[PDB]
């Protein structure tokens, strides 16, 4: 298992736009288009997202390429962070995927917030960590995958995946 696969699993592919758990206009593999309310404003991010009319539909390919980009940010920002970097950097492979997980849902500010938790994570402290992170508007709101990101801290294992 893989980042990629990881995230695969927890964002789905859609090839249309489509609303998010949090009614946001996405597309692909979680790629975020718009927070804006208007379908309109979201084909047309699309469409300068992919360099072509999409009328609001992408192949697998453009999916892919989008994904890649994000991942791709996701950990650029992690390292350019003051307050993830130091993290991650302790971190073990395995739970360097979970916090890369957490980056490419809430994005870098939104973890960055979570402050107690990140100190539990970088002293080591699993158990106390995964308690402390599971108050929290994300845990309540998508349970299910929080529980898998959290048990991946937990025990460095991708346990929670094998299932899925």
């Amino acid at each position: 298992m893989n980042i990629f696969e990881m995230l695969r699993i927890d964002e789905g592919l859609r090839l249309k736009i489509y609303k998010d758990t949090e009614g946001y206009y996405t597309i692909g593999i979680g790629h975020l288009l718009t927070k804006s309310p208007s379908l309109n404003a979201a084909k047309s991010e699309l469409d300068k997202a992919i360099g072509r009319n999409c009328n609001g539909v992408i192949t697998k390919d453009e999916a892919e390429k989008l994904f890649n980009q994000d991942v791709d940010a996701a950990v650029r920002g992690i390292l350019r962070n003051a307050k993830l970097k130091p993290v991650y950097d302790s971190l073990d492979a395995v739970r360097r995927c979970a916090l890369i997980n957490m980056v490419f849902q809430m994005g870098e500010t939104g973890v960055a917030g979570f402050t107690n938790s990140l100190r539990m994570l970088q002293q080591k402290r699993w158990d106390e960590a995964a308690v402390n992170l599971a108050k929290s508007r994300w845990y309540n709101q998508t349970p299910n995958r929080a529980k898998r990101v959290i048990t991946s801290f937990r025990t460095g294992t991708w346990d929670a995946y094998k299932n899925l």
